[PDB]
């Protein structure tokens, strides 16, 4: 696959994560075929640790808004996200920038696709994942 | 930049991280121009949280080997990694798969570059970051 990197910033991030998991200075950084990284750390004494480094996601709360005084009928669970994404991309090719269920009740779902022409397409879908409206 | 994704697996990973940071079901996922993601969660009650989701690295120890009975003269600190990477890539274009300082003392540093021809190049460098040997 796309094993390795041309990014020194990325190798440094991998070395820094590894140094966070054990003692010693970095003596080796090696890409595994599964696209994880192994880093060797070695103490002054000569003691060795091998550390696995993986992609992870970190979540932090940004804002909070209390119960206005309704809840969501529909939600973006995994199944619904997979359905919207295939529907959004069938309609227009590009990168999904936005999904929501906010929507407008006859069109409960929205997606935005960013296309190579750096042009942004807002799509409105029915409960049945049918395209009901676009905005280009 | 390359904002968004065509990957439903990636959107699901973003939704899952977010659900790990607050209560409620996912009602929106939106890409920011800095290439972070914002996710809205909404409770049955109608209470909203916005959650920032970021790339992170996670490190876990894999193996341990005690002080054999020497330590490393040289180490891959950030400066040394930036130096090796530019030297490795000047010599051959492609993805770095390996850096080490293990080396052979007149050639203390090693890099492997994976090239588009899916061909793997081992480079040996002096203390001065000069190319001293290749293996193709
Ligand atoms: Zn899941
Ligand atoms: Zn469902
Ligand atoms: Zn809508
Ligand atoms: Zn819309
Ligand atoms: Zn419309
Ligand atoms: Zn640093
Ligand atoms: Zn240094
Ligand atoms: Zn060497
Ligand atoms: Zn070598
Ligand atoms: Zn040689």
């Amino acid at each position: 696959t796309g094993i390795g990197t041309a990014s020194a910033d990325e190798l440094i991030a991998i070395a820094d994560a590894a140094r966070g998991a054990a003692d010693g200075e970095v003596t080796s950084i090696d890409a595994k075929r599964d696209g994880t990284w192994e880093v060797q750390l070695t103490t002054a004494a000569g003691a060795e640790t091998e550390v696995r480094v993986d992609e992870a996601l970190v979540a932090s709360v940004t804002s909070t808004d209390a119960a206005d005084g309704t809840g969501p009928a529909l939600t973006l669970d995994d199944e619904t996200i997979r359905a919207l994404v295939s529907a959004a991309l069938a309609e227009a090719e590009g990168m999904i920038t936005d999904l929501d269920v906010d929507g407008d009740d006859v069109s409960p779902y929205d997606a935005s696709v960013l296309t190579s022409d750096n042009r942004s397409i807002d799509i409105d879908f029915s409960a049945d994942f049918a395209v009901v409206g676009t905005d280009i």
